[PDB]
This record gives C-alpha cells, structure tokens and sequence, in this order.
C-alpha cells in the first residue's frame, strides 16, 4: 500500500518481452485499484520514471534508464569488459554475453549478436536458470557450499534437451568446471544451441561469467580459448581500474 | 515532497561519476533534512532499488537496474544499433554514439572508443547541450519548432570554442542539417574534436542521432558517407 512498494509493482509489470502497455492493463497485473493505477501511473509519467509514447501507451522512461545506468555497478563493470567481449564477438560471430548470479538466478549484464546468429534466449536484465547455462554453471562452481547445496535442493526444470536435473551430476559438472576453468552445455537450453561459460576474476574471487551462445554443431574448443583470452585481457582491466 | 519525488531526489544525487554515497551525502544533495534522507534511503534499500555494501555506503540497486533496462526503448534500439555502430568504429577507429533528446538536453544510450582516440566528453547514460552537439542539432532539427523555439529561449552558454549561441544561426545550422542529412560541429564541444551526426528513423520519425567524434583536423566527409550507411542498415532493422 506504501508508495514504493506501488511503484516498484508497476515497474514489475514491464519485462523484457512487455515494453509497452495501457495504465489500466498496469493496476490489473499490479493489482492496483483502476483509479489508483492511473494516479500512480500519472505521477511516475510526470517525474519521467515512465513515459507515453505517440501511440499512447505507458513504457519504462528513458530518465529510469539515465538514473538507474549513470555510475552504476552493473554500467562499470560492463565498459571494463565490452572492449574485449568485441574482439570475442569479431572472431566467433555468434553471441557474446556475460552474466553474473542474482538471487540463484543468472542475470545477464551485456549480450553482443551476430545478424544471422544462432537463437539465444539470454536478454539484458533478462535472466536464466543457473543449473541450466553454461553461465549459470561456472558461476555455481565458485559459489560457496552453502549457495551450491541451496540452488541443488531447489526443483530443477528441464530447460532444453540436455538439460541436467540431477543434484549428483550437477554436483560432478561444477568439479569439472571448477578444475576445467571453462563450462560447455550443449542443448541444456535450446536444441540448437551450445553455451561456453569462462569466469571472470577479481581479487582472487569469481565474480562473473563470460560466455558464447553458439550453434551446437559447432567445434567448442576455439571458442574457449577466445573466452579464456578475453577472460585474461578483462582480468587485467579490473586490476588497473 | 511527497515520497516519489523525495524517491528520484535521492536517484538524482548519485551520476556518471559518483556510484556510493553515505545517506548523510545523499541527504544534502538532494536538500533533504537528515530524518527523512536516512527513512528514504533506508526503505529504497530495503526493496532492492539502492543496495548498501560491505563498506556501509548506499549504490544504485542491481534491481532497479534490472527493472530499469528490460525490454526498455533505450536497450532495444541499442541492440539494433550496436552491429552498425561496431562497423563504424572499425571503419573510422576514432567514436562511435548514440543519442536521444531528453528535456532539452542530449543524452547518450551508447558510446564506442578506440584506445587513444581524441577527448570525446559524451559519457553513457550522460548528457551534453542540445545546442552545443552535432547530435543535439541533428535531434532539434528533427523536433519541430515548437520544442526548436523552446531550446532556442534558453540560456545558450559557450561550451567549446566553436558554439554557435545565436538563436538566428542556429535556426539556420538546424535547416542546413535537415536538407543535408548530416550535421558537422567543428569546435563546438572541445578545440580538438568535431562531432559529426545523422538521424536515426523509426516509423518515419527521427529517434536517434547515431554520431562521431574525431579530431578537428580530420576529414568529414569519409565518416559522413559510413555514418549514412550505418543509420541506413540500423533503419533496415528497425523495419
């Protein structure tokens, strides 16, 4: 009923496949009273949080993305890493993307496609589960017993094909993965599709994933040596910023 | 003063150069009293919208990073643009952005560098004038005379050497830049870059101003010709 609770409710109700809406479809998936919705919807316009487009309808304002962006964590850490995510992108032509964990869930901070690529259903502050990608899985690798025995004992989905549900098998791939120092997936979440997963460091600590989505026909090892090098070009960055 | 407006208050405080504040910095910033800053920020903590570190300082929440960029007009028309603006910066090696209006001021959704390349003041997620960028006079040329004689009745500060801060002149580098569909600003941010911007259409409208900045001294016309490229395949995937 308070206001930010309000607030971060209709900002909820947009997503990464839902840019546009009425404010009257807002307060029925906020549920929101309809006079309530408009007053909310209406003073969040004002203040540029949302905005109406030509057509009329409500979206995420261009001043949210300014103040949620500018200096940001999730911002810094992206501009340290993009230089070489593109020189992973100029060489493999398929997708680039790198990700870190969020409430054992994979969030992915930065996605780079080729035109024709392969599908891939990683999206920018979109999400993935975590036993299911490549990223999800080296990030889990690193992560403390405590975090790891967490996300194992949860319900896990089949998300593709190879997708491996199996707490014990689960446990033997982040062994794998952690000593490996990468992680390939094939169809864990699309048929079509192989995800290879690098960490990222910081101060000895993992703190995300660099990984390529590509054609699961394709030949994996090439691409973890591209990742592992822009892996150690990122690692550098961070040091000397 | 109501909690919204004390809500982006507190967001204002932090910017492009600025990621932790204490609440106290945070308070004075926004001319809150001390009470209502730390009640503020406490409850924007608690939601996830600011997140308070190891350290005890406030940053801008992973979540309201999240709920800000998903499916918004600003990562869409990015990742459109970002194939097309990575070809450019191969082709010209100097930088390559994206910009929109916002408020009578420029903001930028995309910067590209080359290592080395010239001063380049336009920061991502930050703003520069309208008036001053070869992307804000492509923009304006664009917004109508209505938001046009609006801009041109505010105060129109010198900001590099070359600023143009004659409303007349103005006008007049705004209808040049409409029928060229191109604008160059030698000069008009810092002495040693020029910025060079095209339009970007969606649907007939101009919504983007896709730009370079190169040193001064450098040709104009070669990075013309790619910029017109770059927008035409950003417009052939925006359709």
């Amino acid at each position: 009923d308070s206001m930010l609770a309000r607030v971060v409710r209709v900002l909820e109700t947009f997503n990464v496949d839902r840019t546009a809406q009425t404010a009257s479809d807002i307060g029925r998936r906020a549920a929101l009273p309809s006079s309530t919705a408009h007053r909310v919807v209406d003073e969040m316009v004002l203040v540029g949080i949302l905005e109406r487009g030509i057509d009329g309808k409500v979206r995420l304002g261009m001043r949210l993305w300014e103040l949620a962006l500018r200096g940001s964590m999730a911002l810094r850490l992206r501009q340290v890493a993009l230089p070489h995510m593109e020189r992973v992108q100029q060489r493999v032509r398929e997708h680039t993307q790198l990700a870190v964990l969020e409430h054992n869930e994979v969030l992915f901070l930065e996605r780079l496609s080729h035109h024709e690529a392969v599908s891939n259903l990683a999206r920018v502050a979109g999400r993935l589960p975590v036993h299911a990608s490549s990223s999800g899985l080296m990030l889990l690798a690193h992560a403390g017993p405590e975090v790891r025995e967490e996300v194992l004992s949860k319900p896990l989905p089949r998300v593709g094909p190879g997708t491996v549900t199996d707490p014990e098998a689960l446990r033997r791939l982040l062994a794998n993965a952690y000593r490996a120092g990468y992680v390939a997936a094939p169809g864990y979440i699309e048929a079509v599709a192989t995800g290879i997963a690098v960490p990222i460091r910081s101060e000895g600590v993992v703190i995300a994933a660099l990984s390529a989505v590509q054609p699961l026909q394709n030949a994996v090892e090439p691409t973890v040596e591209i990742l592992r090098e822009a892996a150690v070009g990122i690692e550098t960055d961070l040091r000397a910023s």
